[PDB]
């Protein structure tokens, strides 16, 4: 069917949920323990795959709670309806100061967005 | 009706309003005089509560004006359709120059984006 | 009709283009050769004009290659429906070193992206 169809390549992975009746987005947690570095990125590992909903592309949203909090931003986050690889969750360190990442923690969420996807019409001839 | 329900919880506070008729989105204003400073983020305060259309969360997208000129970006952003708290705009100051902001100051903007929310589908059995 | 109408402002202008059938944006490209600043931002021009379909916004996101690879950012990113001028892509490098763009170069990518635009109620009275 049309929902968001989820392929652990990892048992450590997580399947992606949403965390309430209104929530925009599916949480994203991180399959290894990682460290994004102060003023830096890193690319962190979801573990799975996944195919969005037709007509409509998945975005790696940031969290509320770690943007506040640590200063943490989503960089790239645009995953293509016909991308088959592994979701890679690529954050980027705002701080002075380094951030701690374990396997399970919910470092990002995907966002299902709905777009239009016609054809190019070039005027000017 | 489902179109944006907006609930002032300061008299300061602004009715989000878009400032054209191809606009994007609702200008969202500050209802504080703050400093973000450089380099570093902020959590500024709408003094309103909102709760998007069905189907469709809100997005806090960055303001052209403020990017390009002073370099301020916006972090997190992500409002869910159940959230019944007040919106807090997060932003982050690019610069090595600190930024001010004055009680009205638009400050961000916020943009109804349609999203999906099926449920999960584990393959791999 | 109500596809991606692009508007060439300069020969050295590329059309918009999806680069793949589940590709989610088209690809923008440089028309010029700029440097985007370590830790700075810059305002690529497109040299391009467009009117993103009817009931959606064009969003410009950032390439998965350039996040990943140069810790290449995009500020702002929103254009209106009603955008009658030049489509400008403003970058911002996470990077301590300096970031070569050349004519030609896909610098970035639109999305149209599905947004309900209704009016506003407020409560309270
Ligand atoms: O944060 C991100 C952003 C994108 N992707 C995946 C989804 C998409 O299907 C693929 C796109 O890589 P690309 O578009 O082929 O390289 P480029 O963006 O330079 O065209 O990368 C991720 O895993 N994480
Ligand atoms: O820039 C933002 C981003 C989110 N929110 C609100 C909207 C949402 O309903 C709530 C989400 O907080 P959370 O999701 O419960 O914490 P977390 O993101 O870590 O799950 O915060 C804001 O006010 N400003
Ligand atoms: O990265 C961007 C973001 C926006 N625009 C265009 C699209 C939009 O139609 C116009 C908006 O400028 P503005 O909204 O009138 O100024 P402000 O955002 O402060 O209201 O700028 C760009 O070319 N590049
Ligand atoms: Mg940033």
């Amino acid at each position: 069917m049309s929902s968001l169809l989820v392929k652990k390549l990892v048992e450590s992975a997580t399947t992606p949920m949403r965390g309430s009746e209104g929530a925009a987005g599916y949480d994203i947690s991180s399959v290894e323990d990682v460290v994004v570095p102060a003023m830096g990125r890193i690319a962190v590992s979801t573990g799975i795959s996944i195919r969005v909903p037709d007509g409509t592309y998945g975005r790696i949203a940031p969290r509320s709670g770690l943007a506040y909090k640590y200063g943490i931003d989503v960089l790239a986050g645009v995953i293509d309806e016909d991308y088959t690889g592994e979701v890679k969750v690529i954050l980027y360190n705002t701080t002075e100061r380094d951030y701690i990442i374990k396997k399970g923690d919910r470092i990002a969420q995907l966002i299902l967005e709905q777009i239009v996807t016609p054809g190019v019409a070039v005027v000017l001839d």
